[PDB]
């Protein structure tokens, strides 16, 4: 459970070091902070995801590292390590979807983020998002679908996942 | 486009509870075709990434049944 966390940080840190030759300081802080403890139940889950949020949010970094970070988040929500028992999981998911809507960082990362939005919103945990965040989500998938410059297959990815989130949203009128 | 629609459809198949009612031969054939999609290099990398994502999802769904 904690092995996978510093596993992911090891992978992203060595990728960053290979690519480079401000984020690594907090990354090693995450490494040292998660080294000691046994189980995640002691501490909050916003800080463990926070370096991933910082890398994915800002646009100064190329597609390799942000693709690796998005695959890391995919592994996170696939393995369900950020469980409801963990403290402040609502805030962690809210921050994840708030940062993820900014489609900034060629076309691989767009499909990775929109698949991640599908996996979050379709899941029951996606019911905990706020109205502003989910509205921004709908805005960014609409921007992806509307575009013509982008590849058409990415457009069909946006079309299908838009259909999915619309179904999930409109099921809530009961 | 059609070849992404098919894997998205397969994702909606297996993710839903109805995938629990499926047989071993057909689901093995399913895994074979997503493997064929992922292994290819002629196709666009975006479709390969879609294949990677649906393989991760279907692996999780299959191996969850062990518990």
């Amino acid at each position: 459970p904690v092995t996978i966390i510093i596993k992911e940080c090891i992978n992203l840190s060595t990728a960053m070091r290979k690519y480079s030759k401000p984020f690594l300081s907090g990354f090693i802080q995450l490494r040292l902070m998660l080294n000691k403890l046994k189980n995640l139940d002691n501490i909050d889950s916003l800080t463990i995801l926070q370096p991933f949020l910082l890398i994915v949010s800002t646009s100064s970094i190329s597609g390799y590292i942000t693709s690796l970070a998005l695959d890391s988040l995919q592994k996170f929500f696939t393995l369900n390590i950020i469980n409801e028992s963990s403290q402040n999981y609502i805030g962690a998911h809210r921050a994840t979807v708030n940062a993820l809507t900014h489609c900034r960082f060629d076309d691989s990362v767009l499909l990775k983020v929109v698949f991640l939005l599908r996996s979050i919103v379709d899941s029951p945990y996606g019911d905990l998002l706020s109205n502003s965040i989910i509205y921004d989500v709908l805005q960014t998938i609409l921007s992806l679908a509307c575009n013509n410059r982008r590849s058409e297959v990415l457009r069909n990815a946006a079309q299908s996942t838009m259909i999915a989130v619309t179904v999930k949203i409109f099921s809530k009128l009961k």
